[PDB]
């Protein structure tokens, strides 16, 4: 077929959809010969997701030409939740196709699953947005910022990030009382996965709504560790990196 | 009680009511367990305002089975600026209310505000009006639109609106002279947010009233998007989205 | 100059590039009187890449106080294949640089070869990660090392490491079938260079990915054997030992 994409952990598809499916309904797959962007706004048009796999997170890749898929995530995680985790999933498509078709493939007997899902026409223009400097770079635990997310979000809904020398601070204001987490850059000797990392170019002081930010934690399915870019200028970026690819949310301050 | 609706952000819910209050007297709000829909018709009977707001919009929600809120919109907006912003504000009622309740909390200090609105009867049934397909559909800056509309109004109580490929094309003649705007869809890659989106199923060329649309700009107030859907055969649908719900108008053309 | 560090080999300092650039995009070389250590992650954010070359690697080295070198690796590497493997290679620098010198002198002729590359401002902080103890040390061929990822991530992207008694057993299901790889504690008499040697303090059960161990293995360019130092607690440690340095990769298990 024109496109074959070979994901030898069908889990891997389906942690990639789970960091879309709660906050977007419809999502354009393009297939280029150097892997696949996908890219959706949420149903309220503030948040845009934008996800791109290179060729080397497959087994085996091949798309001659580009190829357009878009996909229902409802109808697609119905689906995707028919591998067994173990199972490969190679997505398979011809030109201009009018469905999907998800091939899975059992690791350790002999059982093949072919699904074919109806796609739907989707407009589709994307964003490749990211900036050539931000005032502030940082990463951390994907679990840690979803805890902190989580966390302050039962407090309010608007969630202030603050930048200082050496010193991330997250704020929130609620009616039963207040929150304030500080982080400081740490390098973690025995667990390095578990480090933050800082770098400050200016200072930042931002708010933003913490409904977005608990559409942006679900990201966590894919990485362990999240990067956060924030610009006085420019909408935040949050990203959550998987082995040649990556999916990223912007995000303009509310104020 | 039956009805317990929290706004973590009081001004959200003013922000709702400004999208009304200019061009309607009465409102109808029917609280469901998946959430609240507002209807009402503007007082010359031509532009229908419909609103949702679903679960997820609210820090908490419960409303076992229907209430209906009779509100007067200009009582509820002298309430409504009671508020700090700050505040939030929890929607309380019980069943076949004769009256609502309205609780502002503090998110600085200890301090209630609880008012109680009388309600009015209202018919009152509603109209679920999008319909399955349009000719065309687009999205651009809120205040883009308000702009070319408060523009465009000043030269006339006309304003043609013209899809063909790749262009959107408003259009007032006036006695001191003419105006055309010209947008084409464009997705902007350092703030992807004042992108412009169309999709064209086939050509469009209606006229409206800029009075309507006058009133209709003014849900700028809960979204800096608007998504407009244009039809040969069925109403007008201007959209503005909310984190988890919209503002919706029809509105017919004028031939 | 501050920093003077010259390999008697440039193909050693492109053998220890070669261990880094197809996984890593910027690394930040920080040079000390004893030597230099560079470190890095990998583009996922997995994988941490820890190299250390001390004094007595160089025909001579000379570094007063700390210098640090961000290097983009694309560009080093274009620049670093540009020795004839006979040159020598010297790295300049002075203090705060912004470019670094890479000086190639030729070992049969009157010829000198100056490059100047710009650095990058890199965070950056350094992790030395190792254990105190760990529950299993193992060493064997690179080259044996090599060909049993190569061959194994053909079947699958987890490859399962188990150490039991005198017993080091890699493991991969894939949908084509499955492979199991045994070796065993072995001292060749012939040539030792090819011995396997195992140290269980307790047993070992870890499941790695594979596209991280494919990246590791290219560590080979450095030494013919690896040292591997696995925990139920800690990362993974993948050892590359040079003469008086070594590079080092550190995998957290994928479950
Ligand atoms: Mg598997
Ligand atoms: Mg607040
Ligand atoms: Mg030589």
């Amino acid at each position: 077929h024109m496109l074959e994409a070979k994901f030898e952990e069908a889990s891997l598809f389906k942690r990639i959809i789970d960091g879309f499916k709660d906050c977007v309904q419809l999502v354009n797959f393009q297939c280029k010969e150097d892997g696949i962007i996908a890219q959706a706004v949420d149903d309220s048009r503030v948040l845009l997701v934008s996800l791109e796999i290179g060729v080397e997170a497959f087994q085996e890749y091949r798309c001659d030409h580009p190829v357009t898929l878009g996909m229902d995530l409802t109808s697609l995680s119905k689906i995707l939740r028919c591998g067994n985790n173990t199972d490969t999933l190679t997505l398979i498509a011809d030109n201009t196709p009018d469905s999907i078709i998800l091939l899975f493939e059992d690791t350790k007997k002999d059982r093949i699953a072919e699904y074919s899902l109806k796609l739907m026409d989707i407009d589709a223009d994307f964003a490749k947005a990211e900036e050539l400097q931000y005032d502030s770079t940082l990463s951390l635990p994907s679990s840690e910022f979803s805890k902190i997310v989580r966390d302050l979000s039962q407090l309010s809904d608007s969630i202030n990030i603050m930048i200082t020398k050496e010193t991330i601070k997250f704020v929130a204001d609620g009616d039963i009382g207040s929150g304030s987490v500080i982080i400081k850059p740490f390098v973690d000797m025995e667990h390095p996965e578990t480090s933050i990392k800082l770098e400050m170019d200016q200072p930042v002081d931002l708010t933003f709504g913490a409904k977005y930010l608990l559409d942006i934690i679900k990201g966590s399915s894919l990485s362990d560790r999240v990067g956060i870019r924030l610009s006085s200028e420019a909408p935040a970026l949050f990203q959550f990196d998987l082995k040649s690819g990556f999916l990223q949310f912007f995000l303009a301050p509310k104020f």
